[PDB]
């Protein structure tokens, strides 16, 4: 058997936009993903985030699932604009009620909230102020941070700044293809450092507001393998795996090859930014879903190789040693005290069988896998104290819209019916467990 620490956090993950629906109820503002998501073009399908699980009508449902399944921990985040609508100033006190029921529910069945501050829905009317481009940022997102506190530190003691800034500033400012939709390297990583202020300025105003709670952050990391026998490789953690943020926090500069390849793009006297960058976190989130090979390619220098490895219906590969190496590979480099894997898991074609259930047995092998690698580094000493799976629900998976199911609740979107799939039987084992067998 590979049995878990006593205490382990067992949980599942959501996000405000992917999940609610209902994005104007009740006096919300505009999000920079309903814009975007309205704009025609951008998201698969035309879909939308307007109704998304019905998880702002059917909250109680769900929690009663997380529950039923004897899940420990729920992630789940706040949307900005539900609390202050113009992204400043206005408190919107229906938003707050609306977390804060769920907050209550969560407690009274013994459920351990996780609370992501920011999951990439920034009111609209601070996009139009530049958003995360405009250095003010660092100012509203503490702001908004402090009304979280103070409304819900007294129950609420486990909080993480940012869901996956990469993501935010290079697929968001970059790429175009997550909101804003922008293409500018510029603009890109001056996201990059403002998302940077922003964490460590929230940070400050938690310990001024919440004495006893623990924050931290999360990124997005692949495990990336070289084509032959490198420097590519090294590259692409640096940049795409949370050194791109640790090395500001705990070292107070950019990783090596991250200013060989963006120090034009980052402001002049960015530096004079970093001692407070470096404010105190209490933990580390990494999300983990797969690995690429990668190659130098002179035509930012780097290109990946496809495999012939198992994939998921993200055509992601699926490389189970990822989630021990990039375990290892942080206490290796920042040493933080404490490691959660705030997100873990696959999507595939789920059908609803003729006998009522979904045989995802697929997910079930994926997680599986993956928690085994992950035991094995607390074995070897990683601070590991919990383990979340994204998701909860089939959801609205950003550009793809509803194409592609992350669930262990499989959501039938005619009727907003939740069927658990095996896969989330097969989890909810593990979790009264404590481990695999
Ligand atoms: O793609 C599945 C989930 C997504 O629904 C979550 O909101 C987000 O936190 C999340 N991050 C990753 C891993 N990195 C990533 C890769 C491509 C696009 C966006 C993020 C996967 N996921």
């Amino acid at each position: 058997v590979k049995k878990f620490p006593e205490g382990f956090l067992w949980g599942v993950a959501t996000a405000s936009y992917q999940i609610e629906g209902s994005p104007l109820a009740d006096g919300a503002g505009m999000s920079i993903w309903h814009t975007f998501s309205h704009t025609p073009g951008n998201v698969k399908n035309g879909d939308t985030g307007d109704v998304a699980c019905d998880h702002y009508n059917r909250w109680k449902e769900d929690i009663e699932i997380i529950e039923k399944l004897g899940v420990k921990a729920y992630r789940f985040s706040i949307s900005w604009p539900r609390i202050l609508p113009e992204g400043t100033g206005r408190v919107n006190q229906k938003g707050l009620d609306f977390y804060n029921r769920i907050i209550d529910t969560l407690l009274e069945k013994g459920i351990t909230p996780f609370v992501t501050i920011y999951h990439w829905d920034l009111p609209f009317a601070l996009q139009l102020k530049g958003g995360w481009a405009n250095r003010e940022i660092a100012d509203w997102f503490a702001e908004y941070s402090r009304v979280l506190f103070e409304n819900f530190g007294d129950r609420v003691k486990n909080w993480i700044t940012l869901n996956e800034p990469w993501v935010v500033a290079i697929v968001g400012h970059l790429y175009g293809v997550h909101a804003p939709g922008m293409r500018d390297i510029y603009v890109a990583f001056r996201a990059v450092h403002n998302l940077l202020r922003a964490h460590a300025r929230a940070v400050k105003v938690f310990r001024e507001t919440v004495k006893d709670g623990k924050i931290g952050i999360v990124f997005n990391n692949g495990y990336f393998e070289p084509a032959s026998e490198i420097r590519a490789v090294r590259f692409m953690h640096q940049f795409n795996n949370y050194p791109l943020f640790l090395n500001p926090i705990y070292r107070g500069d950019y990783p090596e090859l991250v200013l060989e390849f963006a120090r034009e793009y980052l402001p002049e006297n960015y530096k004079d930014d970093m001692s407070e960058i470096q404010e105190k976190i209490d933990f580390v989130g990494l999300n983990y879903y797969s690995g690429h090979l990668v190659k130098f390619d002179p035509d930012a220098k780097v290109s990946f190789v496809e495999r012939d490895l198992p994939k998921t219906a993200m055509g992601w590969e699926i490389v189970p040693e990822g989630i021990y190496w990039i375990l290892k590979k942080v206490k290796e480099e920042y040493n933080p005290p404490e490691v959660y894997i705030t997100e873990n898991g696959a999507a595939f074609d789920d059908v609803v069988s003729e006998d009522g259930r979904v045989h995802d047995q697929n997910r079930i092998d994926y997680l599986k896998a993956h928690i085994g690698q992950a035991w094995k580094a607390i074995q070897e000493g990683v601070p590991l104290k919990g383990y979340f799976v994204w998701s909860l629900l089939d959801n609205f998976e950003w550009a793809e819209g509803y194409s592609k199911r992350f669930g262990i609740v499989y959501v039938d979107y005619s009727t907003q019916k939740r069927i658990v799939k095996d896969s989330g039987y097969w989890y909810s084992n593990v979790v009264k467990n404590n481990g695999l067998e």
